[PDB]
Protein backbone atom coordinates (compact mmCIF):
# COMPACT_ATOMS: atom_id res chain seq x y z
CA UNK A 1 0.00 0.00 0.00
CA UNK A 2 0.47 3.67 -0.12
CA UNK A 3 0.14 4.24 3.83
CA UNK A 4 3.10 0.91 4.18
CA UNK A 5 5.76 2.79 2.25
CA UNK A 6 4.74 6.22 4.27
CA UNK A 7 5.48 4.27 7.26
CA UNK A 8 8.71 2.73 5.59
CA UNK A 9 9.63 6.48 4.63
CA UNK A 10 9.25 7.80 8.36
CA UNK A 11 11.08 4.79 9.52
CA UNK A 12 13.67 5.54 7.37
CA UNK A 13 14.13 9.26 8.17
CA UNK A 14 14.02 7.89 12.09
CA UNK A 15 16.84 5.54 11.02
CA UNK A 16 18.79 8.74 9.47
CA UNK A 17 18.19 10.55 12.85
CA UNK A 18 18.95 7.81 15.08
CA UNK A 19 22.58 7.49 13.10
CA UNK A 20 23.35 10.90 13.54
CA UNK A 21 22.82 10.67 17.02
CA UNK A 22 24.40 7.28 17.70
CA UNK A 23 27.69 8.97 15.26
CA UNK A 24 27.37 12.01 18.29
CA UNK A 25 27.10 9.67 21.24
CA UNK A 26 29.72 7.17 20.03
CA UNK A 27 31.96 10.43 19.98
CA UNK A 28 31.81 11.32 23.57
CA UNK A 29 33.06 7.93 23.89
CA UNK A 30 37.19 8.93 22.23
CA UNK A 31 38.47 6.07 24.42
CA UNK A 32 36.14 3.31 23.01
CA UNK A 33 35.75 1.83 26.20
CA UNK A 34 31.92 1.22 24.53
CA UNK A 35 32.79 0.59 20.87
CA UNK A 36 32.26 -3.29 21.17
CA UNK A 37 31.06 -5.91 23.35
CA UNK A 38 32.41 -6.84 25.90
CA UNK A 39 34.87 -10.37 25.37
CA UNK A 40 33.36 -13.27 27.37
CA UNK A 41 37.06 -14.93 26.67
CA UNK A 42 38.30 -12.09 28.64
CA UNK A 43 35.73 -11.84 31.18
CA UNK A 44 34.20 -15.06 31.21
CA UNK A 45 31.62 -14.60 34.14
CA UNK A 46 29.93 -11.09 32.84
CA UNK A 47 26.75 -12.75 32.20
CA UNK A 48 26.42 -13.83 35.82
CA UNK A 49 26.50 -10.15 36.33
CA UNK A 50 25.09 -8.57 33.50
CA UNK A 51 21.66 -9.56 32.16
CA UNK A 52 20.91 -7.55 28.81
CA UNK A 53 25.22 -6.88 27.78
CA UNK A 54 24.85 -3.70 25.45
CA UNK A 55 27.86 -1.55 23.06
CA UNK A 56 27.58 0.49 20.47
CA UNK A 57 28.93 -1.87 17.65
CA UNK A 58 25.41 -3.93 18.73
CA UNK A 59 23.54 -0.81 18.10
CA UNK A 60 24.89 0.26 15.34
CA UNK A 61 23.58 -3.51 13.59
CA UNK A 62 19.95 -3.31 15.17
CA UNK A 63 19.82 0.46 13.83
CA UNK A 64 21.12 -0.51 10.01
CA UNK A 65 17.99 -3.18 10.19
CA UNK A 66 15.61 -0.47 10.89
CA UNK A 67 15.52 -2.35 14.17
CA UNK A 68 14.53 1.16 16.45
CA UNK A 69 10.64 2.05 16.00
CA UNK A 70 11.09 4.75 17.94
CA UNK A 71 13.65 7.19 20.09
CA UNK A 72 12.56 5.96 23.33
CA UNK A 73 13.71 2.25 21.92
CA UNK A 74 17.12 3.47 20.79
CA UNK A 75 17.66 5.18 24.35
CA UNK A 76 16.86 2.10 26.16
CA UNK A 77 19.92 0.32 24.47
CA UNK A 78 22.34 3.92 25.38
CA UNK A 79 20.87 3.41 28.62
CA UNK A 80 21.86 -0.23 29.37
CA UNK A 81 25.65 0.77 27.66
CA UNK A 82 26.21 2.97 30.85
CA UNK A 83 24.29 1.58 33.64
CA UNK A 84 25.72 -2.07 32.95
CA UNK A 85 28.90 -0.21 33.06
CA UNK A 86 28.45 0.81 36.62
CA UNK A 87 26.96 -1.65 37.78
CA UNK A 88 30.07 -4.32 37.13
CA UNK A 89 32.84 -1.59 37.69
CA UNK A 90 33.53 0.02 40.54
CA UNK A 91 33.05 3.73 41.43
CA UNK A 92 37.17 4.72 41.45
CA UNK A 93 37.51 2.83 37.52
CA UNK A 94 38.27 4.33 34.33
CA UNK A 95 35.44 2.24 32.82
CA UNK A 96 32.79 3.50 35.47
CA UNK A 97 34.29 7.11 35.08
CA UNK A 98 34.24 7.14 31.69
CA UNK A 99 30.28 5.79 31.95
CA UNK A 100 29.24 8.64 33.69
CA UNK A 101 31.10 11.29 31.40
CA UNK A 102 28.88 9.44 28.47
CA UNK A 103 25.59 10.01 30.38
CA UNK A 104 26.20 13.49 31.01
CA UNK A 105 27.77 14.51 27.48
CA UNK A 106 24.68 11.93 26.15
CA UNK A 107 21.89 14.10 27.68
CA UNK A 108 22.36 16.99 25.76
CA UNK A 109 22.21 15.19 21.99
CA UNK A 110 19.44 12.73 23.76
CA UNK A 111 17.52 16.29 24.87
CA UNK A 112 17.82 18.00 21.33
CA UNK A 113 17.49 14.15 19.38
CA UNK A 114 13.44 13.55 21.46
CA UNK A 115 12.62 18.03 20.07
CA UNK A 116 13.53 16.78 16.71
CA UNK A 117 11.43 13.70 16.36
CA UNK A 118 8.38 15.06 17.94
CA UNK A 119 8.99 18.11 15.85
CA UNK A 120 9.51 16.41 12.49
CA UNK A 121 6.84 13.66 13.70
Amino acid sequence: SMEQVAMELRLTELTRLLRSVLDQLQDKDPARIFAQPVSLKEVPDYLDHIKHPMDFATMRKRLEAQGYKNLHEFEEDFDLIIDNCMKYNARDTVFYRAAVRLRDQGGVVLRQARREVDSIG
